[PDB]
């Protein structure tokens, strides 16, 4: 019993974290086999970040200008290449601690664990979601760039996020491990405004299912609804539209609890209309959207 | 920027988790050097847990009745002893992955990271606090007993919690690593009622300091208070009494923000009296008490 924001055990990723220094920028890199992956902005000065020509800046750099440190031990960089917004630094030593891994590009609303690092060293772990506007609400200070987000599925680490930027609003942007940004964001210190941060409706429903599992039932009402009638409500509360694909994904939690998905949708509509009246649900005073259906099943 | 419930990296503890089976109870043990620590209720059947005589039950057990598995590899138990509510199983092999460690008995209101395990295998990590009634609000299913709570301080793992029990109310009880329960709880399946779950006032203040650091300032008022006047308020809201030791611990966060501790106390009094009016603070609709002053400084 009980229900926590639960991250994957971080040990497999800790063994992959290194320090990358270029000139006088230090950040974190990910060492898998004989490649170190890091944000390409490692090559930029402060002034460069205002308006960087990455191809031009990369002309000035050779293999020996990339200082890679794994603990207290120096890796020899034997090649480098830019792939979208990441650098790949070929090193002469394969990481002996390399886990089984893949690179995956997640969808908006998918969750992951972050291992926030500074100077190549693990600081801490927490859960995140890919917001529908393609930002995350991380905890990242100066030096945390190159910290990664991941899921562990079947003892295989699926890397989904590398940290690049903090927006002026203090939310976070980054790439997949092919170096493609999530959303419209660029690795430039310029005005970048996030769009509407909508609520991940399918996740809220999963968490309501989690609450019923755990004995928090007060919010279950006597109504049902339709996907269209629900969605007219969802849209006025900046909730994402629910699809029949969402309903299908909730089926196992429906089966477990005996609560039809549309019934749970009607309960959520009443919570949106009437609020929570100073009550809580799984110890939250608001509707939590950073648990996926799969996250709930895994935890329960 | 941003502020998360942040756990320590779990890798150092993952390397210590083993499976312990006695008869047909399986749970988790902690392998440090040549000792495995686990809950003594490993020796109990279901029926035994109603009213166990641990000394008598232990008469029936020899070293070979304790099956200890580290991954896919069997440890030889060469001695065993009961220390309060834990068993210590001496094994013939020192754990090669043993970190620098200590055993510490924390105070009520102190926080820690939990690595929830099943069958000796890491499942996930989250933060907890030792409630003032000496329960924790974990996430623990059947098989999770022996999962540990810890802090990492200076690359030394300080073990503070081993999981033993779920109360009928679905909160959790356990021991330190000397096997002494936190609070009045016993390793018996009997009616055990927790006392009043009060709020950890010093922690709330730390989190208000965290919010100011991160730019969430709306709740700062124009008042001050006194420790006595504050505490008359705290007591009616089942908040723990604030002491001058608490004020002293908040000094660094006071210094950073320029907000005198008693001023922040007055802000909290208004939040207790008037509530939050549907607003949030560091994305919580309620006052969060599971960050210590030290936790905030570490994260910021
Ligand atoms: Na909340």
């Amino acid at each position: 019993s009980g229900f926590r924001k639960m991250a994957f055990p971080s040990g497999k990723v800790e063994g992959c974290m290194v320090q990358v220094t270029c000139g006088t920028t230090t950040l974190n890199g990910l060492w898998l086999d004989d490649v170190v992956y890091c944000p390409r902005h490692v090559i930029c000065t402060s002034e460069d970040m205002l308006n960087p020509n990455y191809e031009d800046l990369l002309i000035r750099k050779s293999n020996h200008n990339f200082l890679v440190q794994a603990g207290n031990v120096q890796l020899r960089v034997i090649g480098h290449s830019m792939q979208n917004c990441v650098l790949k630094l070929k090193v002469d030593t394969a990481n002996p601690k390399t886990p089984k891994y893949k690179f995956v590009r997640i969808q908006p609303g998918q969750t992951f664990s972050v291992l926030a690092c500074y100077n190549g060293s693990p600081s801490g772990v927490y859960q995140c979601a890919m917001r529908p506007n393609f930002t995350i609400k991380g905890s990242f200070l100066n030096g945390s760039c190159g910290s990664v987000g991941f899921n562990i599925d079947y003892d295989c680490v699926s890397f989904c996020y590398m940290h690049h930027m903090e927006l002026p609003t203090g939310v976070h942007a980054g790439t997949d491990l092919e170096g493609n940004f999530y959303g419209p964001f660029v690795d430039r210190q310029t005005a970048q405004a996030a769009g509407t941060d909508t609520t991940i409706t399918v996740n809220v429903l999963a968490w309501l299912y989690a609450a019923v599992i755990n004995g928090d039932r007060w919010f279950l009402n006597r109504f049902t609804t339709t996907l269209n009638d629900f969605n007219l409500v969802a849209m006025k509360y900046n909730y994402e539209p629910l699809t029949q694909d969402h309903v299908d994904i909730l089926g196992p939690l429906s089966a477990q609890t005996g609560i039809a998905v549309l019934d749970m949708c009607a309960s959520l509509k009443e919570l949106l209309q009437n609020g929570m009246n100073g009550r809580t649900i799984l110890g939250s005073a608001l509707l939590e959207d950073e648990f996926t259906p799969f996250d709930v099943v895994q935890q329960c």
